[PDB]
């Protein structure tokens, strides 16, 4: 029922989590939690939707998934003093992350896709 490229997205979806121990991006932020997000932060990210996204075949490649992930953590950084601890927290994520999605891995899983077509 899921493409091989579903699939791979959602193993990567599980390793970019792994690096949130404190869950701090796992669902949408609002303006409840963070007052005024919704003024500062006009396209935002979370896990919980990029996950949905995931499911919903919304992402064309592991590239897009990158830049959602990406831009998750922007905003944090973008929205959140530096001294916050989910300001450092999404610095560490990023980080983290682009080592995780680094170019020669999404290479590697892009031929692995690649070879399930056309058989
Ligand atoms: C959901 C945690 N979290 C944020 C997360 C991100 C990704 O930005 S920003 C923030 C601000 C206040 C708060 O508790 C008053 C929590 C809070
Ligand atoms: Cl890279």
């Amino acid at each position: 029922e899921q493409t091989p490229l579903q699939e791979a997205l959602n193993q990567l979806m599980r390793q970019l989590q792994r690096k949130d121990p404190s869950a701090f991006f796992s669902f949408p932020v609002t303006d409840f939690i963070a007052p005024g997000y919704s003024m500062i932060i006009k396209h935002p990210m979370d896990f919980s939707t990029m996950k949905e996204k995931i499911k919903n075949n919304d992402y064309q490649s592991i590239e897009e998934l990158k830049d959602n992930f990406k831009l998750m953590c922007t905003n944090a950084m973008i929205y959140n003093k530096p001294e916050t601890i989910y300001y450092k927290a999404a610095k560490k994520l990023l980080h983290s992350g682009m080592k995780i999605l680094s170019q020669e891995r999404i290479q590697s899983l892009k031929q692995s896709i690649d070879f399930m077509a056309d058989l």
